[PDB]
DNA sequence: ATATATATATATATATATATATATATATATATATATATATATATATATATATATATATAT
């Protein structure tokens, strides 16, 4: 049907997924990869009410709900993310 | 003819050396019951989230 996404991209995405984060001190080429192709990733990430905050001082990227602030609620609930209170 | 007494005979008790068989003290090997340790499971609590059912405002 249509056609396949980067690997590299997917990679980067799944590898950020996984930890919540990249850091370009510690997986440069996914870390750059991810940055070259900025608006990929926000698409994807897009439709799962995901996005990603960067961070070029620090070299941190890290991802960040999107769920527009107070939607429904006076503090959000995002279903794929629990929030823990330590 | 019987009874006392004779040298030798019957035969063994004892002695020694020898072997083999058994009893003991000791050393040594393997089986055991238990102590220590790491990963696992249980239940506990703390908190978040999902769920059913309801209160309320609403559509037609």
């Amino acid at each position: 049907s249509e056609t396949r996404t980067l690997q590299k991209i997917r990679e980067a995405t799944q590898e950020l997924l996984k930890y919540g984060l990249l850091e370009e001190a510690s997986k440069p080429n996914l870390y750059r990869i991810v940055l070259s192709h900025p608006e990929e990733v926000t698409r994807i990430l897009e439709p799962l009410d995901l996005d990603i905050g960067i961070d070029e001082i620090r070299g941190l990227l890290y991802v960040k709900v999107r769920l527009d602030e107070t939607p429904a609620q006076d503090e959000w609930a995002h279903p794929l993310v629990r929030r823990q209170r330590l």
